[PDB]
């Protein structure tokens, strides 16, 4: 019977230095993180945490932002006293990206490892710079990278729930999780907005300060072009909710990788039907 963590982590320092531009070696991040088990996962060994906490990454050709998250979260989430595991869900193929996709796939095959009741959907390049912005679930839906460097270290507009988010178990079935045909760039963290919203729910966020986040600047994908029907699309979520997500979702998995750091699922998702 170890006790239960206190509720706010002890651990925390606040703000944090975070840079981009210098090399990360995973193997010496994993020394730096002998207590991350392989795959990526982590509890604390002290106290157990009520936050079992998948941590969803969508994915693909992004290694060198990925090695810079890993070296920046993982001693984030420990301080944080979460019982966590890291999955990179990594898109099959070379054909127009499906973020939401992904991000389904993710919460679906997570649940298969180990009991989790929490998710946390991280873009790859956002890291946070305080680490009292905690990367578990709350009462309401969680937005996360609420004061990203890149809109100005504010939110670009208040209904905006992109770049890193988190949901209980509960939350994101009773939206039937997320839309699976928002393919290419744009919409689909609206979508999931008025997801919400249609089932009752309002946003939680930390204050600015707490949120600020730090974007990773790059060029843009290639094969993830902005999406032309993603106004029509986001203006009919309600509707198309209803049969649209967790129960319209198949994917094949076709390679599941347990490194030390993370879990990387290569998974084809298909292309527009
Ligand atoms: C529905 C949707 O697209 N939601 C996303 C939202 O989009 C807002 C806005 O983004 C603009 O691109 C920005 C981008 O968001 C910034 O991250 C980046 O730094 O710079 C880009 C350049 O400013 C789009 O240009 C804009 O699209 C335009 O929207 C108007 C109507 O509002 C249309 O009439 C016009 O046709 C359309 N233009 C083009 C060229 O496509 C619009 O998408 O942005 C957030 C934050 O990034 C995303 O998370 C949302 O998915
Ligand atoms: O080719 C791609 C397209 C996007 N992504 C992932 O999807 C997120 C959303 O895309 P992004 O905001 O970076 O697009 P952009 O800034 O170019 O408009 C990224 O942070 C990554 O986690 C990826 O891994 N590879
Ligand atoms: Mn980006």
């Amino acid at each position: 019977s170890l006790p239960a963590c206190p509720e706010e982590s002890p651990l925390l320092v606040g703000p944090m230095l975070i840079e981009f531009n210098m090399p990360v070696d995973l193997e010496l991040v994993a020394k730096q993180n002998p207590n991350v088990k392989m795959g990526g996962r982590y509890a604390p060994r002290d106290c157990v945490s009520p936050h079992k906490v998948a941590i969803i990454i969508p994915f693909r050709n992004r290694q060198e932002h990925l090695k810079y998250w890993l070296y920046y979260l993982h001693p984030v989430l420990q301080r944080q006293q979460l019982d966590y595991g890291i999955y990179v869900i990594n898109q099959a193929g070379d054909t127009i990206f499906n973020r939401a996709k992904l991000l389904n796939v993710g919460f679906q095959e997570a649940l298969k490892d180990y009991d989790y009741t929490c998710f946390v959907f991280s873009d790859v390049d956002l890291i946070p710079m305080n680490d009292h912005n905690a990367y578990r679930c709350f009462s309401q839906p969680r937005h996360i990278s609420v004061a990203m460097d890149k809109f100005g270290f504010s939110l670009p507009y208040v209904q905006y729930f992109g770049g890193v988010s988190a949901l209980s178990k509960q939350q994101f079935l009773t939206i039937n999780g997320f839309p699976n045909n928002y393919w290419g760039w744009g919409g689909e963290d609206d979508d999931i907005f008025n997801r919400l919203v249609f089932r009752g729910m309002s946003i939680s966020r930390p204050n600015a300060v707490v949120g600020t986040t730090r974007h990773i600047r790059h060029s843009r994908d290639k094969k993830n072009e902005p999406n032309p029907q993603r106004f029509d699309r986001i203006a009919h979520t309600k509707e198309t909710m209803l049969s649209d997500g967790l129960n319209s979702l198949t994917y094949q998995v076709l390679d599941v990788q347990r490194y030390p750091l993370y879990t990387q699922i290569t998974v084809d998702i298909g292309t527009p039907s």
